[PDB]
């Protein structure tokens, strides 16, 4: 399952800084619905690019994660965001 796979990817790669949809480094850049909309990060392309390319203290995962995992993770974040985390 892509959403099921996205969760596995999230756990092994994203929870270190975003467990529960938060942001352990920059408290304002969370994965919550309203913040994601405010930052224009609520679409699949925008999130997959940020994951692939990284940004500031967030690492780039293009090298390490295969394209499918980056997508499934993006979708996982979006669904969780809409369910409230
Ligand atoms: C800590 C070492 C991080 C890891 C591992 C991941 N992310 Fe991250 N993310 C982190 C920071 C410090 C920031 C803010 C970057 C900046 O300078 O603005 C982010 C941001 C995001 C966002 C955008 C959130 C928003 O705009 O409110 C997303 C969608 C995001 N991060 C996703 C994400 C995913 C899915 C990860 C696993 C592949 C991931 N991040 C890991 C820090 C860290």
């Amino acid at each position: 399952a892509d959403l099921d796979n996205g969760e596995k990817v999230f756990s092994a790669n994203c929870a270190a800084c975003h467990a529960g949809g938060n942001n352990a480094i920059m408290p304002d850049k969370t994965l919550k619905k309203d913040v994601l909309e405010a930052n224009s990060m609520n679409t699949i392309d925008a999130i997959t690019y940020q994951v692939q390319n990284g940004k500031n203290a967030m690492p780039a995962f293009g090298g390490r994660l295969v394209d499918e995992d980056i997508e499934d993770a993006a979708n996982y974040v979006l669904s969780q965001s809409e369910k409230g985390w």
